[PDB]
C-alpha cells in the first residue's frame, strides 16, 4: 500500500484500481502560421479518441511510474568503485520487481545501458566484465520498461566530478526544447533543428579545454510500437533530415546526445546487445543449438531487445556460436556500443511522450528530470 525503502512493491499494488498517474500534459505548440491548438483540450471528438485508447496510455503509464521509482533509488546508492555488472544487476532486480516481471505482459523493455566516457550507447558488461565505475567517469543509464509491449525509454546522465555539470544542463535543455517543439503535424527536421540551436549556444570548459557542445548526429529519437523500441519514425538533433511529420496517436522517444568530441558514433568494443529483426517472419531451423536458441529468444524476448547477461541468466551456456548463426542468417541483429572519438564526453537525457488526441504527455516525466 506504499512503496518499501528500498523499493519492492510492484506499482500495480500501488494503485489497486487500476488507474495510474498521468505524466507530464502539455497543450501543442501553436501551428507555424500561429494559430492555437487549446480546443484540442475541450473536443469531444478528441476526448472521445483518447478514451478509446485509455487502457494503452494507462499501460505507458505503469511502465514510466515503475521507470520513475528505479532511477530514483539507483541515483541514491550508484557511486565509484562498483562494478558495471552489479550496478546493471541491482537496478535490473528493481526494476523486475516494480513492473512485476510475468514473461511477455511485463518487463524489462531492454538492457540496461551505462555507456561510458566517450561511449554514448548500447554498453551493457557481458559476464567476466571487470569494468569499475570511476570518479571521472560520465555514465548514460538508459533503461527501459514495459506493459503489454508499452515501452518506456528513458534515460539520464550519471556523474561526479563536477566539471561535467555544464555539458549536463546543455543536453537536458537541448532535450527539454525538443519535447517543448514536438506534437502533431510538426516536421521532424523541425524538432531536430531547435535540438541542435540550444545545444550549440552551450560552451563547456573541461581540464582546461573549451568546448562547444555538439549533438551527435547518428543518434536520434524515434517513434516507439507495440513490443518494437525504434518504429522507423526518426528525429535528428542535427539540422539535415526527411521534413516528414508527427501523428496523432504516435509515441515518441525524445532523446538528445551531446558531445566534446567529433559528434558521430562508431561501433567498438564487444557486442553485448541483441534483438530478433521486426520483419523477419518464421525460419524453420534444424540446427539443434540455433533451434533452442531461436525458442528461448521467441519465449523470453519476442522482439524485445536482449543481452548476453540475459541469456546466462536463463541457465544457457556455450552459445556463442548459435548467437552468431542467428546473426548471420538475419534473424537477430548485433547493437555493438556506439562510441564518439577516444577522449571525448557524451551525455545523454531522453523522455519518452504520448501524442494523444487532446494533450502532449510526457509520460515519463519526474521531479527530478
Ligand atoms: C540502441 C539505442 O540505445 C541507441 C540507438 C538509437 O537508434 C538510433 O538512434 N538510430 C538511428 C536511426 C541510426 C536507439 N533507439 N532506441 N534505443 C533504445 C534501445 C534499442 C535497442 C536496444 O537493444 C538492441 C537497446 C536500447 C536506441
Ligand atoms: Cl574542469
Ligand atoms: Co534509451
Amino acid at each position: 500500500k506504499v512503496q518499501t525503502d528500498p523499493p519492492s512493491v510492484p506499482i500495480c499494488d500501488l494503485y489497486p484500481n487500476g488507474v495510474f498517474p498521468k505524466g507530464q500534459e502539455c497543450e501543442y505548440p501553436p501551428t507555424q502560421d500561429g494559430r492555437t491548438a487549446a480546443w484540442r483540450t475541450t473536443s469531444e471528438e478528441k476526448k472521445a479518441l483518447d478514451q478509446a485508447s485509455e487502457e494503452i496510455w494507462n499501460d505507458f503509464r505503469e511502465a514510466a511510474e515503475a521507470h520513475r521509482q528505479v532511477r530514483k533509488y539507483v541515483m541514491s546508492w550508484i557511486k565509484p568503485g562498483m562494478t558495471m555488472i552489479e550496478i546493471c544487476e541491482k537496478l535490473e532486480d528493481c526494476s523486475r520487481k516494480l513492473i512485476k516481471e510475468n514473461g511477455l505482459n511485463a518487463g524489462l523493455a531492454f538492457p540496461t545501458g551505462c555507456s561510458l566516457n566517450n561511449c554514448a550507447a548500447h554498453y551493457t558488461p557481458n559476464a567476466g566484465d571487470t569494468t569499475v565505475l570511476q570518479y571521472d567517469d560520465i555514465c548514460k543509464i538508459d533503461f527501459g520498461t514495459h506493459i503489454s509491449g508499452r515501452i518506456i525509454d528513458c534515460a539520464f546522465t550519471v556523474t561526479f566530478n563536477p566539471k561535467y555539470d555544464t555539458l549536463l544542463k546543455a543536453v537536458k535543455d537541448a532535450t527539454n526544447t525538443g519535447i517543448k517543439c514536438a506534437g502533431i503535424d510538426v516536421r521532424l527536421c523541425d524538432v531536430g533543428e531547435a535540438i541542435q540551436e540550444v545545444m550549440e549556444s552551450y560552451e563547456v570548459e573541461i581540464d582546461g579545454k573549451t568546448y562547444q557542445v555538439k549533438p551527435i548526429r547518428n543518434l536520434n529519437g524515434h517513434s516507439i510500437g507495440q513490443y518494437r523500441i525504434h518504429a522507423g519514425k526518426t528525429v535528428p538533433i542535427v539540422k539535415g533530415g526527411e521534413a516528414t511529420r508527427m501523428e496523432e496517436g504516435e509515441v515518441y522517444a525524445i532523446e538528445t546526445f551531446g558531445s566534446t568530441g567529433k559528434g558521430v558514433v562508431h561501433d567498438d568494443m564487444e557486442c553485448s546487445h541483441y534483438m530478433k529483426n521486426f520483419d523477419v517472419g518464421h525460419v524453420p531451423i534444424r540446427l539443434p543449438r540455433t533451434k533452442h536458441l531461436l525458442n528461448v529468444i521467441n519465449e523470453n524476448f519476442g522482439t524485445l531487445a536482449f543481452c548476453r547477461r540475459w541469456l546466462d541468466r536463463l541457465g544457457e551456456s556455450k552459445y556463442l556460436m548459435a548467437l552468431k548463426n542467428l546473426c548471420d542468417l538475419g534473424i537477430v541483429d548485433p547493437y555493438p556500443p556506439l562510441c564518439d572519438i577516444k577522449g571525448s564526453y557524451t551525455a545523454q537525457f531522453e523522455h519518452t511522450i504520448l501524442l494523444r488526441p487532446t494533450c502532449k504527455e510526457v509520460v515519463s516525466r519526474g521531479d527530478d528530470y
